[PDB]
């Protein structure tokens, strides 16, 4: 019901997570750390915590991003977990969850930017909250890194480029390295930020073109996401 977002840049938007939260009638708050907004001090003001992506890494320094405090975000995840809050972390958000749960983050075998299949693991095929995901699904991607896997965490999905797409850290604490929340306008903003998506498009296996991404139809990923959030919170 009270859902709090942590946002790390204008181009790392909540997209469909926010839309879902609006349609289902939930009570949204946000922290826009890039606006030097202060992280919540109490886990008491929210029921669920969704941390979105970001150009930073979990180890980025305040000399690079003077408003960003990865340590504080990690502690906030741990406080939240320790009270059995629902948590979801996306790209950078998924990597801070890794750190919070005892594993440091890694570089991805392949970097991925565009819309690619992810594929359920065995553990994935057994997760209640993913019932509405076909075994293979085309979803969004925009990373170079991926999350640490602590021993108690399960991988629920992989792609060809990256072996850790979705991870279950806890009974109600999930991480998506990939982006199901994309829409054409979010993807517009990401393209505007990307230096040389052109060159990377041919030089690299798993980078698509501005045109490929921009024309793509995102309604199925949004919709798969909705089924996950609905199930996670029911």
């Amino acid at each position: 019901m009270r859902i709090h977002f942590i946002l790390h840049e204008t181009f790392e938007a909540p997209g469909a997570y926010l839309a879902w939260a609006a349609l289902r009638g939930h009570d949204v708050s946000m922290t826009k750390v890039y606006r030097y907004e202060k992280l919540p001090k109490d886990i008491d003001d929210f029921d669920m915590l969704i941390l979105m992506g970001g150009p930073q890494s979990p180890s980025s320094t305040k000399k690079e991003f003077p408003y960003y405090d990865a340590q504080a975000e990690v502690k906030l995840i741990q406080k939240a977990a320790k009270s059995e809050k629902i948590i979801v972390g996306v790209c950078l958000g998924a990597q801070l969850m890794g750190v919070a749960y005892g594993a440091d983050y890694l570089h991805s075998p392949k970097k991925e930017i565009g819309n690619y299949l992810i594929s359920l693991t065995e553990a994935g095929k057994m997760d209640s909250y993913l019932s509405d995901f076909s075994d293979d699904l085309l979803v969004g991607h925009w990373h170079g890194d991926m999350p640490g896997l602590p021993d108690k965490a399960q991988v629920l999905a992989i792609s060809q480029g990256c072996p850790r797409q979705i991870i279950k850290f806890g009974p109600k604490q999930y991480a998506f390295q990939c982006h199901l929340e994309f829409t054409p306008e979010l993807v517009a903003a990401l393209i505007a930020q990307e230096d040389d998506l052109d060159t990377q498009s041919q030089t690299e296996t798993y980078v698509q073109t501005a045109e490929e991404m921009q024309t793509f139809d995102y309604s199925s990923m949004n919709q798969a996401l909705y089924s996950f959030l609905d199930r996670l919170t029911e």
